[PDB]
RNA sequence: ACAGAGAAGAUUAGCAUGGCCCCUGCACAAGGAUGACACUGCGACAUUG
């Protein structure tokens, strides 16, 4: 009603979406438990909270900095009947943006989408049409900068999501992010008409999700993409017929630990058996037996392919290595 | 009714650069080969909004 007065946008939909994506990639062995939410900046309509209930049966913790959105959040879930799903807190200015647990468990996602002005003067200047909402000191990098200062004291929250409105904006978050080395993100390129929109979610935890969520398929951000996840081969006939057994004597041959999981390969690498590194260590009298960097990945076989996608670890050249390996595995067999 | 095109110049053919798998090697470096790759450079071109 102040800011937004218009239900039309989808965008609220598909970030919801990306996360029940983020986390539905990301779970694994883990039980179907109690999934609670936050939405800093939840806003005179906390669409967030209400659309991650009313979709995939969230809960959700709202903090707004607004009397006037406070009390519109707190009518707008009372006619909702979420109030045992949601809560609401109202903080001043000053306010660390990430509210404390009382209780509870740690949220398992924070996810914001933050003011993105910095004058009145630059309001007008740009697009002052007839309407502290869109007020902040730096713009959605500043707020974004506020939110990864306290994403180092809250690790428990496993995805934190951030939603950006200007390309100019990926560079230096995305550059703050590198520098403090979270290795761990993803940006996922939205589109509405002409409008482009990229939701930088950065996590702490092991669990990567899929490249159509972290990689977006246009290369014009080639610099601040993520390290890659899935690596796709093509086949052909005679690897298409002996493609179970050259994964087994390739899994098999290279001290591999791995086991089936019904119509997909799996593999559970506590250290880097296959380079040749791996081999020389084994061999030579050394205090490392070892080559660390944990590692969970698939090979699945679909239509005269092989897909290698990532589903965990910390490190990106263990993936790196494990998916060379595999080429020439392949290489070595279809000639 | 209020957040990427409204622009730097881009992308790309490409030439370098960098790791990765392979071989050689005790290590580091060092070298070849190859071909599955970029969070690195410069653009013989080619065309755009
Ligand atoms: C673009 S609005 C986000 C509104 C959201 N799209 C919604 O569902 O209404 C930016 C938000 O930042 C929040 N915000 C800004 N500074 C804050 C602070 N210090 N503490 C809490 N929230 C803050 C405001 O409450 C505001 O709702």
């Amino acid at each position: 009603p102040e800011n937004r007065l218009c239900p039309m946008v989808p965008n609220r939909a598909t970030y919801i979406r990306y996360i029940h994506d983020l986390l539905s990639s990301t779970s694994g062995q883990k039980d179907k438990k109690r999934i609670i939410g936050l939405d800093i900046g939840t806003g005179a309509s906390c669409i967030y909270p209400l659309l991650g209930c009313r979709m995939y049966s969230y809960d959700f913790v709202g903090t707004e900095i607004d009397k006037f959105s406070f009390e519109t959040a707190k009518s707008n879930i009372l006619q909702n009947n979420m109030e045992s799903q949601i809560k609401i807190v109202l903080r001043s200015k000053q306010d660390c943006l990430l509210p404390d647990t009382e209780g509870m468990e740690e949220f398992t996602f924070v996810m914001c989408n933050p003011p993105f002005y910095e004058h009145e003067e630059d309001f007008i200047n740009f697009k002052q049409n007839p309407p502290h909402e869109m007020v902040t000191e730096g713009g959605e990098v500043g707020f974004a900068n506020k939110i990864l200062t306290e994403s180092k004291k809250r690790k428990g929250i496993q995805w934190y999501t951030c939603m950006f409105g200007k390309k100019s904006s990926v560079p230096a978050v995305v550059d703050k992010l590198r520098e403090q080395n979270i290795s761990n993100y993803g940006i996922y390129e939205l589109a509405l008409g002409k409008t482009k929109r990229w939701i930088i979610c950065w996590s702490f935890q092991a669990m990567r999700p899929h490249n159509e969520l972290i990689r977006p398929s246009s290369t014009s951000l080639s610099k601040y993409f993520p390290h890659k996840v899935l690596q796709n081969w093509t086949l052909d006939p005679e690897l298409c017929a002996q493609i179970d057994d050259i994964l087994q004597k390739f899994l098999d041959d290279n001290k591999i630990p791995w086991s089936k999981k019904g119509s997909v390969l799996e593999i559970s690498t506590k250290s880097i058996t296959w380079s040749r590194k791996a081999r020389r260590i084994s061999k030579s009298q050394t205090s490392v037996s070892s080559l660390e960097g944990q590692m969970k990945c698939e090979l699945n076989v679909i239509d005269n392919q092989l897909q290698c996608k990532w589903i965990e670890g910390y490190d990106y050249n263990v993936y790196e290595s494990f998916c060379s390996a595999l080429a020439r595995a392949l290489r070595d067999n279809k000639k």
